[PDB]
């Protein structure tokens, strides 16, 4: 009988040349980051850390990428996605390594999610911009 | 000189038609999810995870199980059970593995509870159903 | 420009089918266990717990799984695989969920490790005949 | 169909009856103790820790009455248990909670285990024999 | 080099979890009760079967907060005033409760313990710790 | 090639001049506090505890110091950064060892943090205080 | 009825004198230690980290000082304690926050342990060597 | 108040990494290759694809080893030699490992950081993280 299914998977090679340009970005902009990008499975594929980012920061770089893998949508729009809802708006946030505000990112192919990055250390709006740079380094 | 207390405890056979069941009804309805049942002292009897439900999901659907079993109510009605009390609002859903959104249930027996079903990767409408369809394929 | 990989994962149906037909042997040698089946990144398909099994053997039987899966390999084998090592020898038993006796079994297909399963509760000649009717189940 | 089986549980007031005893052996002795009661799934019915017992033996106590229990046999015998197989030898004394020393005793009625009695903070033989004191006044 | 300090003793902890338990059973409850000695660690710790589950740890975690507070875990937000720092910090905090259960163990003015009660209401958790608290005289 | 970078860093020394004056700046107010002096990293330098301070407040104290040492501006200040962005009042106070109340002071030479210190166990006033205290030292 | 028994507990003081002594006997070594003291319910009163010190030997020195305070006994004479068992040889130190190397002193007050110091970061016996220097201090 | 301390900088931790994953695409493995600074922390922690699952920790954990204690993790067993108090307690302590595979990173006699390899034999790995400190340089 089947019993395996091919799935599409990020490779290190490109999460490699993520964090590239999301530290190059970062030091652009003047600031120090912490990124990270995880594979299908929540696992590290590379993670980054520049001298001098706020400490915090490395989780949370690591939690935003698992959480933009594992749901498949920016961190950032999650309070959209709770709306109303005080049920989810209490329980989904108090979730161990879940992420609500930006700076994590699905890695989309095929509108299929390969993986996850997730940037930490300066504004939301900077955090997400350098994630960007690293989505677009990869292609 | 009595030392026991006879208790009715849910089986892993009727844990196991319930996760067929459950993941059926997902497949049904399109989507992939996570259900776990629970014994009376909310230990593992059966855990299923769909390949490409979300990651955090997993987790999720322990906790909702848990949650119903050592409670004996489901899972989405907390915020009414706690109504206007500032105090159990605030504590209540801080505590270790409890979930106050919807999607865990009970599993009751002649009025009392020996386990839980609980799920997670859909929406609380669709955690609740796919979880009253494995109560269902139980008895 | 090539960001992504396909890799051959276990699909929860197998896992489901190996659950079965491991705790029906167990039924069937008159002893109570833990199985578990993981895919290929270590992550729960399936975990089911027949009641009255060593309360120990449920992280057992899920540690054995994923060491199964990490490595490729019968968790049987590590002894030998150690040799006379002894650097290896201490520090490899030393971390987080290697189990080093025998009940982990990878799941092998096309000579490529997708997946593993993991029985526990039993000696480990039982443990092991349970899991193999487990992947006999698969296909 | 079918969904439950009757278990016979250890009851609150038994092992309340029975760290009286053991905390009362332990000062007929001349030592301070930890003494800790589970039920059949290893949760806590009373735990009784006696000033000026060791700081470590709190936990010792704990994982004794879990290990009794979890098993059905004392924790001393458990070297007799593995015997000559070094895969079982390293493997399981490296299983979280699980102790392989003396003093944690099954509360076994009709020879079932129901519950588990743990002991710690004189010698092995000390632990053993408030623990029985306890099992005694059980009865 | 050295103070002398007060500290509750298991005997005492014992009569408490004794009355407790038995007023739980009079209100037709189940409850786990924690006593804790000044430093925060267990004295005596009973669950009734089939209390709910996760009031095994809030149990401790009341007990903990009284004691190493000295005043009733129920006071929390009337202590935390209109101040939003602590309103969010405090609550956050690992094993602090902040609703009704938990009672110190004062001595001659002085905290030498904690008895937490979690499995009915606030208000009958708070009468079970007052029973607990009373049988230890 | 270049493979390094010159740190300024805080010394154990000072650290421990710190918690002295933290310390003595507490029994002058008649309170008990806990006091932690973490380094550039966030690691431990000094970290000292009041007889009959809360037993909660050793972490928070702990926590503080860790927090003002990895972003450099005091705890006290975390709510005003925030402003009115609910994804990050929601999500910042959930991390851990990340502390929003006051009490937390970066030690900061030549416009660069060094380290941090934290003060727990009174009022957020004599918690900064103790700790303006350790730092003025 | 009697609900209380009288403690004799280390004072912070006298930690403070200790981890200054116990530095300052690594700084005469050319070493630098952890060294941690802790009361005698194993809280910690004083913890200390030079600069430079190992990172895993912060840990270490707070295990050695919860150990020698929570057995009262040298934590150097465990395996003459273990002896030929081979069921505590192996469980024993299995336990968390339990160290069998030489380093952990009871602090001992007329024949009672009140607390315990650990250092670590040199040889069993440099750290033996500050250990003594802070109890002797 | 303050010291200079040498501290290894991420764009050389890259490097290292790029240089020790190319290694082991020569070698024909798959590896996880971890980079940390002076105080343990991590600068670039990279895994590639079908390395073993374990391994990934125990990179981490080896990088961490290395630059704790500023010098190779292979060596341990070497150190301990007949001590069994240190046979038995330095290998059981969280996150140190004594096997092959972890190298400090030293530039002017002095530990600024650690590389730590696993996913091959320790002989693979030893040489993927010699690789990777070559390409910092």
């Amino acid at each position: 009988m089947i019993i395996s299914t091919l799935e599409t998977n990020l490779i290190w090679q490109a999460a490699l040349r993520a964090v590239q340009a999301a530290s190059d970005h970062a030091s652009a902009l003047g600031i120090r980051i912490h990124v990270a990008v995880v594979d299908r499975a929540g696992l590290n594929l590379v993670f980054l850390s520049m001298n001098g980012a706020f400490l915090h920061s490395a989780d949370i770089a690591r939690d935003k990428a698992y959480t933009a893998a594992g749901f498949g949508f920016p961190t950032g729009q999650w309070l959209q996605v709770l709306g109303d809802n005080e049920r989810l708006r209490i329980g989904i946030p108090a979730r161990e390594r879940l992420v609500v505000f930006g700076g994590g990112l699905p890695v989309l192919l095929d509108r299929q999610c390969i993986g996850g990055i997730g940037v930490s250390g300066g504004s939301e709006e900077q955090d997400e911009a350098c994630a960007e740079a690293g989505l677009r380094a990869m292609l």
